[PDB]
């Protein structure tokens, strides 16, 4: 969740 999207 969260950074599983796109933030790293």
């Amino acid at each position: 969740i969260t950074x599983i999207s796109l933030c790293a």
